[PDB]
């Protein structure tokens, strides 16, 4: 589990969105595994605006933050998980690291701020849904 809180936006894995998220929907994209809902209170997070390929992510299944190198966001085939069938997921970054389903929502951060959230795992990789292209998160 986990979210990004930027301005009056809450960014979650689409597959973990709650009824309240869907009732306060700003934007969602199944292909990206992302959903954004509106918040009443302002959030503590700053979104990275950059093309970093190194950062640190939180792994809940290890209670640990790991430094990683990661691929640039791309359209990637993802094997079946407990929460999606095998499918193509867009805007996904991969790193070598540990990820189980419940690790989804852990933050990946670089020197510029929040890069994305854990969205995939298995076979020794961790996949992160990028948010750095979502410029509208920073305004309005
Ligand atoms: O292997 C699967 C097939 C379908 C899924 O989607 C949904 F049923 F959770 C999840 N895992
Ligand atoms: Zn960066």
């Amino acid at each position: 589990s986990g979210a990004i809180y930027v301005g009056n936006y809450r960014v979650v894995n689409r597959h973990l969105a709650t009824h309240n998220d869907w009732a306060n929907l700003v934007w969602e994209d199944s292909s990206r595994d992302l959903l954004v809902s509106s918040t009443t209170a302002q959030g503590c997070d700053t979104i990275a605006r950059c093309d970093c390929q190194t950062g640190v992510y939180y792994c809940s299944s290890r209670r640990k933050h790991y430094p990683v190198s990661f691929s640039k966001p791309s359209l990637i085939f993802v094997e079946a998980s407990e929460y999606y069938p095998a499918r193509y997921q867009s805007h996904l970054m991969l790193a070598v690291g540990h990820s189980e389903p419940g690790d989804c929502g852990g933050i990946l951060r670089c020197q510029h701020g929040v890069v994305g959230i854990v969205s995939t795992g298995g076979n020794g990789l961790v996949g992160f849904a990028d948010v750095r292209d979502l410029l509208w998160l920073d305004e309005e």
